[PDB]
């Protein structure tokens, strides 16, 4: 019953051959196999990985079911979306290497069969698959609720997750209203502290034409109305493309869709990877940076959200994007990432001229390496418990309380102290007695069911405490009062984990 690290992919390869729909994912795993095996052994030398119970794990890929009508496997090789497939590939690989008993499903039959057999201890699924899970199992689906880890790339804010509160605000999201512990949502980037950061691994194969730029956007429509911007870059640089077509100027050198090996070799010799503004928060820019390319990161002033961007309407968040790649912007920055308004011609020109004159190294944040990802997911599996069975994680010792000023969210105030909001600690900040510990003195108080509390008015020393524990929210600014915010430290380059969380 104890987990043994796997260093051989033969069983994973047989598992991935059962469905055609896993083909793209199988090629990625085979290209990164050596780096994966190097990282599980390396992690095992740094950390006792013994004494872990082997878990029976459901991995249900809703996006690859017919019934979903997503047809994501059918566009994998022709410029279709791959970020979800990137993340699913790396999640499956990590579970496999860490020695767990994985049962993969891309169908209602396998979902039913695997659950039928019992002993499932852990469930990875997407929101489309979660609807299927509830429908296939019936009312006893809720018995398995605390085991769900829900891969939700853009994240779910608590106001969208609480079904009744969401209705009361007129949130029509088809993605929300699941009433989970919002830490059960697993995001693509660490942009939503209400959720967990799952991420993925940035592919790279290193052991450069200074003039060569490569445009981000493997679909022609993404290039709509970028002619002036591309012209600026073309004044200094060749402009290449990987596009599967009358938006793409005449001077653009289109290589077509490249297989990962060949795309990775084009990144190796490219000086500048160029963002057009779409798509949002994908892997491709981190691949460019891992290959020593600068990334030109379109800045959004004002920031993009459901308030002003059609793509975001219906998504279970009000999160504002400051750039095409806010993670690249804030967690990498210069010299690797240049965040520029495509409007300000000077800004764009100076960025290109500087990029030409820079000498930069390949860079990967630790959390996006094989070993980083294995450490993050191993800590989640061993320590993250919503089934009340284990000791408190993260541990109470990690709690740092900060007061958010009016118009500042808990996300922002934790971040401004190089901490991260830790929603599992809201429970320790929610009554008169507890606030004394954190030098807030409540002259009066009341309860409220609001995402903005616990709140404190320092003028009349009045405390509002949370009436509905499902509405605890790192997201959200009080326009008038201070918020009492739970923060935590993180391991350097590993924001998912507190220093005492391993
Ligand atoms: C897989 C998944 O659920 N990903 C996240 C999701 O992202 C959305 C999802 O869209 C799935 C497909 O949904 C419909 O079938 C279409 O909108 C597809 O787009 C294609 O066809 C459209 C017309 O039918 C066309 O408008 C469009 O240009 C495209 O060619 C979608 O593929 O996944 C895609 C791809 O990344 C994404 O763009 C969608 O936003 O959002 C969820 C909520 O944020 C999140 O939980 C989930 O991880
Ligand atoms: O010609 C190409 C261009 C991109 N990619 C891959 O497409 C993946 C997804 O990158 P992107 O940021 O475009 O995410 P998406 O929008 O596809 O989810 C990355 O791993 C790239 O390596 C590819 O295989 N061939």
């Amino acid at each position: 019953s104890l987990a043994e690290i796997r260093t051989d992919f033969n069983i994973l390869y047989s598992m991935m051959k059962k469905h055609e729909e896993f083909r793209w994912m199988r090629l990625r795993i085979r290209r990164m196999a050596d780096a994966w095996i190097q990282a599980i052994k390396s992690l095992a030398e740094k950390q006792n990985l013994e004494k872990r119970k082997r878990k029976k794990v459901l991995v249900h890929l809703g996006l690859l079911t017919k019934e979903s009508g997503f047809k994501i496997a059918e566009t994998a090789f022709s410029g279709g979306p791959l970020g979800e497939l990137v993340q699913w590939s790396d999640l499956i690989t990590s579970l496999y290497l860490l020695g767990h008993d994985i049962r993969i499903s891309a169908s209602l039959a396998e979902l039913k069969e695997i659950m039928g057999g019992g002993g499932v201890e852990l469930i990875y699924i997407d929101i489309v698959g979660l609807a299927q899970f509830k429908k296939t199992l019936g009312p006893s689906w809720v018995h398995y609720q605390c085991m769900l880890r829900v891969l939700d790339s853009f994240g779910t804010e608590p106001e969208f997750n609480h079904a009744n509160y969401a209705q009361s605000k007129g949130h029509k999201t088809p993605w929300g209203k699941w009433n989970l512990n919002p830490q059960q949502f697993y995001t693509m980037f660490p942009h939503t502290p209400d959720n967990s950061f799952l991420g993925f691994v940035v592919e790279q194969h290193l052991n450069k034409r200074q003039n060569q730029s490569l445009v981000y956007g493997k679909v022609d429509s993404f290039w709509k109305n970028k002619k002036i911007y591309l012209d600026i870059i073309h004044t200094y640089m060749e402009v290449h493309a990987t596009v599967y077509t009358k938006n793409i100027p005449s001077y653009v050198k289109n290589h077509g869709i490249l297989s990962g090996r060949d795309l990775q070799f084009l990144l190796r010799e490219t000086k500048l990877f160029v963002g057009l503004g779409f798509p949002y928060e994908g892997p491709a820019p981190l691949e460019a940076i891992a290959n020593g390319c600068a990334f030109l990161n379109p800045k959004f002033n004002p920031p993009k959200s459901s308030k002003n961007t059609d793509f975001f309407i219906g998504k279970p968040t009000l999160r504002e994007l400051t750039s095409q790649h806010p993670y690249a912007e804030v967690f990498i920055g210069r010299p690797h990432v240049w965040t520029v308004d495509l409007n300000n011609q000077e800004e764009v020109e100076d960025a290109v001229k500087a990029i030409l004159n820079q000498k930069i190294e390949p860079y990967m944040p630790y959390e996006f390496t094989c070993e980083g990802m294995l450490q993050r997911i191993n800590a989640f599996i061993e320590k993250q418990d919503f089934c009340h069975g284990q000791v408190m994680w993260p541990p109470l010792s990690a709690l740092q309380v900060k007061l958010a000023e009016p118009g500042q969210s808990c996300k922002q105030v934790c971040q401004e102290s190089q901490l991260i909001c830790e929603p599992s600690f809201f429970q320790h900040l929610n009554k008169d007695k507890d606030m004394l510990k954190y030098k807030v003195t409540c002259q009066s108080s009341e309860l409220a069911k609001d995402i903005l509390v616990p709140s404190f008015d320092p003028k009349n020393k009045h405390c509002v405490f949370q009436g509905d524990l499902l509405l605890f929210s790192c997201a959200g600014a009080h326009p008038r009062h201070q918020r009492v915010c739970p923060c935590r430290d993180f391991i350097k380059g590993q924001v998912a984990l507190c220093k005492d969380c391993l």
